[PDB]
């Protein structure tokens, strides 16, 4: 029967509330108790901090008047204020110390994914502090977790004042017997209830989930680990750049600092990194995911040289040059992988730091050609399946749904071996007709996919693989050479096409690379361990590229 | 007769040359003069150095051959390295003091203007120093400039060797008697005169400019001062926001760090911004230059209150959340300078600094409705013309070059007065039925703008005008605020619209607020002045907003 969740922002969903560092300050400053709390509420409904919480005056038209009351409130009490006594300084502090309270989130993010419409209802302020991209920034991440922000000084209004609860309602397109709203301060709970609104008094957190479980029906406390954030395709800032007459890159951008320019492997998209993308924003970087050439809304010229990765990668320089960026941190995964090592190589210049998860380096062989090395290897037969122009593009193109389904599977899932692909005469040939789901992807995920590859299908993907001796012939030109910049290598332990071990050399040619490894975690890095992955990125970027 | 020009880097395009501070080195340490710049060519073709030059070794990697070269070079001359002696320390140093020679790149910029093939071929070095991005950044500044860059480490040949100057007209597609050559470093120029070239040995620049103009027969030196660097739209990166269901959001985006969002006047485009936006992102700012909703390639519904400000602002704002960005810096002209005023009194937390060119900030008067003030301006009679619906999109539809060039003109050149527009019966009714073009724009700007407005005329840019009372309203929310995040307000002397007096009064609700002035300037001000506002934007930019 209940529908909708409403959450206030200071005490419920961050962590210290501001009104805490009235009552702490007395507390270190030895003050009369409740003096600052008093020079803060003084006048009521006709005071300073209504006209603030009403949008009347910014935050810096505030603080002097805070002051004001401050300096009257200690009068009548007969006491003085210390040396230095400062209001912005105690509140700069206080707003830099609230924090996401993380359980609070992830109940709210809980909820809306079983069907609650889920709204910020906060008494709070313009504010135009130097210090203010603080809060933006906090806000920002909140926000977009909810159905609605409705914030006290945007609508003129101010909880306990009834019209705000019924703007609320309005906004919900709910009757308050369908809502829940959680609030700190009790005197804002009253007229919801007066309403008939469920309320849930927050002292500490797991109380008021526990509260909110009984009171909704769902778990909410003690829940699994949950995904990071994933990408809505639809709401991200979709870019493209023509790097030459016939070809335009297409890449989906998010978040500002250091550009970071994400790599997908064969046969994926940008998609790929769904979990990544706003996590690595979140952590301070200019994400841009591409779609490859070949992929996508990126172009797909059919010629087979146009996938040398010496035209792939002087694309992605022109690709800089026209976005305007000397530099950016290059992060591959599979064929995205190969490409990135290439770009340190033969590009330092235009390369912060460099990161491949499963693909590892291994410079060419002067001394055996790249098609001998690759029947050298049982795990690569699939490769020269590859080699023949439409044979692969048949098969991978015959039914989208069913190649996706097939190819992202965990490791502990799999319905293809890469064994005798030839002999076989397929990479489906001993699969099913219909898949079940792997419990990496839902099935709008794959649908995702499908879609894309109904734009170009597999040419371009494939002739990725047909360069074989263009790439070591290229790559030849790189044997004296070592990787010096900052480099990362994350190995993936049950790949079982890019083993771990095939990245065992690595250091003879990049000798300070940094390493990550994942336990339990397949050939699809990025969406089998979207956590790990997560974790490891922000750790080696904090580190080596900031 | 001399079709292709071709230019070195170290010593022609940038200045002061590395091979300089081998020199100068000698004489401040009181070394034995030659004796680094013996170290460097130690071995010649076979030496370390020249392995750099091909792309063999990465400029970490001969770092300690040239110390074993000096080392040696040393030993046989029987002298001491001073304490600390440091090759790393020595080339850091060289290669941040090398700079654009600006008058070097402007000889380049008016033959390719006057058409000229343009090449820089150069000598050097893959680099992979922890301070490598400088260079990176130089590069990226001089090769836009120019049809080729031919980079001795990326083709694997070097100057003075006979193989890369032949490479080098493969490339122009031009014969040896069309091409001038200029280098520093007679040697180089030998086979370039052995071929046939025309060679110029560049000692000072002005010499060479003066062979050069010689020679080719175009003014190069005493030229006047050129125009800042203009955009090409197929060049651009091109992104768009969906802000909500029926809207999505246009803009191009060029440069990295803090983001600065350009909006555009009435009735404009991002295209407007032309000339500020390669000048801004080589300033060090990301620039994402809009077409405001209404224009170009943004969406443009058709209701009237689509076009309210709070509706716009609102946008903007969701525009920043999609994005990822907390903050940006706005600038705004015209419509797009009344917007960013707004967004400052509403959102100041989304904004890190404001500026308006021509457009001030005027309050609303809570005592006079918006229509009364607007009639008390002579000068705004267009606007009550605007007011009906469909009876300026006819007159601004009917002939879209006529009105872009009838708009679009200087202080001197006007054919258009605002004077009794609704009693004459149109905005064009006394000018031409074929203006000439303005001194501000090419035949080509004008159909670029006439193409744009193609997508959907003038119903939207026309609605912004159309809700003076919803606006009034909405800015009388705002009557007690102050701006006191950091503004910039830059009048333009001869703009008799937005007269710089109407200006006059802003400092009551900006106390801080900075100013500029533009003598001579128009209403388009970023096409009449473009040089004097990038000048006032960066300096403001580098003050107040970094
Ligand atoms: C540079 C590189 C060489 C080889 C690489 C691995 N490609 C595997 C793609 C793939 C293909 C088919 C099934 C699964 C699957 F994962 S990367
Ligand atoms: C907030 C604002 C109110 C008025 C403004 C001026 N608009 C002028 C546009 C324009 C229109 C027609 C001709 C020239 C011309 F420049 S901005
Ligand atoms: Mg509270
Ligand atoms: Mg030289």
């Amino acid at each position: 029967t209940l529908r909708a969740a409403v959450f206030d922002l200071d005490g419920v969903l961050a962590l210290p509330a501001v009104f805490g560092v009235l009552g702490r300050t007395e507390e270190a400053l030895a003050l009369p108790r409740g003096l600052l709390n008093d020079a803060f509420q003084k006048g009521g409904p006709e005071g300073a901090t209504t006209r603030l919480m009403k949008g009347e005056i910014t935050l810096s038209q505030w603080i002097p008047l805070m002051e004001e009351n401050c300096r009257k409130c200690s009068e009548t009490a007969k006491v003085c204020l210390p040396k230095n006594f400062s209001i912005k300084e105690i509140f700069d502090k206080a707003i830099s110390a609230r924090k996401i309270n993380r359980p609070m989130l992830q109940a709210a993010l809980m909820l809306r994914k079983k069907g609650f419409t889920t709204a910020i209802l906060t008494n709070t302020w313009l504010d135009d502090r130097a210090e203010r991209d603080g809060l933006a920034q906090l806000m920002c991440e909140l926000k977009m977790h909810f159905d609605f922000l409705i914030e006290s000084c945007q609508v003129g209004m101010v909880k306990p004042e009834p019209q705000i609860y019924k703007f609320l309602l309005d906004t919900l397109k709910a009757s308050p017997s369908e809502v829940v709203f959680l609030d700190d301060i009790g005197a804002n709970l009253k007229p919801a209830r007066d309403l008939g609104m469920v309320t849930i008094l927050v002292q500490d957190t797991d109380t008021a989930l526990k509260e909110l479980e009984k009171v909704t029906g769902i778990q909410l406390l003690n829940t699994p680990a949950p995904l990071p954030t994933s990408c809505n395709p639809s709401d991200m800032s979709h870019g493209y750049v023509t790097v030459k007459p016939r070809v335009r890159l297409h890449f989906v951008e998010l978040g500002s600092g250091p550009a970071v320019c994400l790599c997908h492997g064969f046969p994926e998209s940008w998609y790929s990194w769904r979990y990544q993308i706003p996590a690595l924003a979140q952590a301070g970087y200019r994400v841009l995911a591409m779609d490859m050439k070949g992929y996508g809304e990126s172009s797909a010229p059919p010629e087979i040289e146009e996938y040398c990765m010496e035209v792939l990668c002087k694309e992605m320089v022109t690709f800089l040059d026209k976005l305007g960026l000397s530099q950016a941190v290059f992060i591959g995964h599979d064929w995205g992988g190969m490409l990135v090592w290439y770009m340190a190589l033969f590009y330092p210049e235009r390369v912060r730091a460099v990161a491949s998860l499963n693909t590892p380096f291994i410079p060419a062989n002067p001394n055996m050609s790249p098609l001998e090395s690759i029947k050298a290897n049982p795990v690569f037969d699939y490769q020269l399946y590859f080699q023949e122009p439409g044979v692969a593009e048949a098969e991978l193109e015959q039914n989208l749904s069913r190649t996706f389904k097939s190819l992202f599977r965990a490791s502990d899932e799999s319905v293809l071996s890469m064994h005798k692909v030839c002999e076989a005469g397929g990479l489906f040939v001993n699969s099913p007709e219909e898949p079940s789901l792997s419990r990496m992807v839902t099935e709008e995920e794959i649908q995702f996919y499908v879609q894309q590859f109904k734009k170009s299908g597999f040419r371009g993907p494939l002739n990725w693989y047909r360069n074989m001796e263009r790439n070591w012939k290229w790559a030849c030109k790189s044997l004296g050479r070592k990787i010096l910049i900052p480099a990362l290598m994350v190995t993936a332990e049950k790949d079982f096409v890019l083993v771990p071990q095939m990245s065992q050399h690595m250091e003879d040619w990049i000798p300070h690379l940094k390493r990550g490894h994942i336990e339990d975690c397949g050939h699809w890095t990025q969406m089998d361990k979207p956590t790990e992955v997560n974790q490891i990125l922000i750790k080696w970027l904090d580190s080596d590229a900031r």
